[PDB]
RNA sequence: AGAUGGUAAGGGCCCACGGUGGAUGCCUCGGCACCCGAGCCGAUGAAGGACGUGGCUACCUGCGAUAAGCCAGGGGGAGCCGG
């Protein structure tokens, strides 16, 4: 369900949006990074996180 | 003084049981033929690949650094996160 959540979201990030997306792409980026690097170490890491956050990405790129 | 009976190191034939081997029968996601349909794709980068892509992934499949996926329109109505 949460796709109707932030695909409005998107266009909410229409205040500044190319450069929001931008902006907001960049952090979901640094999380995704910041995350795997977590999950190498073994004892910081779930799971879900990751698949989410990456498909997450892909829609804001959008 | 004479006679003709036992032994099986092993071998043979037959019976029983077993090993090995994978024929025969049954089966079938595959193949074959015909008939009907349908019949082009590419510089808006094809056909076909290489490399990569999953939290743990060797291969196959799918996909392309948004990477077993992204958006929207239909379908569908309880399961789903390929093998
Ligand atoms: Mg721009
Ligand atoms: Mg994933
Ligand atoms: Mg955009
Ligand atoms: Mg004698
Ligand atoms: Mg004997
Ligand atoms: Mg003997
Ligand atoms: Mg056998
Ligand atoms: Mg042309
Ligand atoms: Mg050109
Ligand atoms: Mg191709
Ligand atoms: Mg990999
Ligand atoms: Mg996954
Ligand atoms: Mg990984
Ligand atoms: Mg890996
Ligand atoms: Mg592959
Ligand atoms: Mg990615
Ligand atoms: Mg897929
Ligand atoms: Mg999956
Ligand atoms: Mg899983
Ligand atoms: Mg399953």
């Amino acid at each position: 369900m949460k796709l109707s959540e932030v695909r409005k979201q998107l266009e909410e990030a229409r205040k500044l949006s190319p450069v929001e997306l931008e902006k907001l792409v960049r952090e979901k980026k640094r999380e995704l990074m910041e995350l795997r690097f977590q999950a190498s170490i073994g004892q910081l890491s779930q799971n879900h996180k990751i698949r989410d956050l990456k498909r997450q990405i892909a829609r804001l790129l959008t």
